[PDB]
């Protein structure tokens, strides 16, 4: 297992435009489009990430490109920030995927706000960390996806992915 194949579980992967967890436009593998309420703004940053009039549909390699591309990101969101950073270069290498899958569904801000978990995490101390992550917007929205996660920080390994 790695990144790659546990965010493919989590997100999945459409080929056309879909409306994610919270009713934002977004394609492939979770990549969110925009916030506006709007099928034609959506349709606009669609062709303007692919380079191509899509007209909302994409295709397997296209979705897999922003997808790579997205996976780069999440990772150096968390080198560059100055919360993340140190308690990314703490952990393990399943523990450091548990941390971008984080960075990949809320962003770089949305996580840094988790200040006590980080600070669990950092210290290693797993249950805790995983019992004040759970007391969050995040698990209450995306429960079965929140507690996947949650058991990867908690047990260092794949099997809740398994
Ligand atoms: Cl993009
Ligand atoms: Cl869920």
């Amino acid at each position: 297992m790695n990144i790659f194949e546990m965010l493919r579980i989590d997100e999945g992967l459409r080929l056309k435009i879909y409306k994610d967890t919270e009713g934002y436009y977004t394609a492939g593998a979770g990549h969110l489009l925009t916030k506006s309420p709007s099928l034609n703004a959506a349709k606009s940053e669609l062709d303007k990430a692919i380079g191509r009039n899509t007209n909302g549909v994409i295709t397997k390699d296209e979705a897999e490109k922003l997808f790579n591309q997205d996976v780069d990101a999440a990772v150096r969101g968390i080198l560059r920030n100055a919360k993340l950073k140190p308690v990314y270069d703490s952990l393990d290498a399943v523990r450091r995927a548990a941390l971008i899958n984080m960075v990949f569904q809320m962003g770089e801000t949305g996580v840094a706000g988790f200040t006590n978990s980080l600070r669990m995490l950092q210290q290693k101390r797993w249950d805790e960390a995983a019992v004040n992550l759970a007391k969050s917007r995040w698990y209450n929205q995306t429960p079965n996806r929140a507690k996947r996660v949650i058991t990867t920080f908690r047990t260092g390994t794949w099997d809740a992915y398994k």
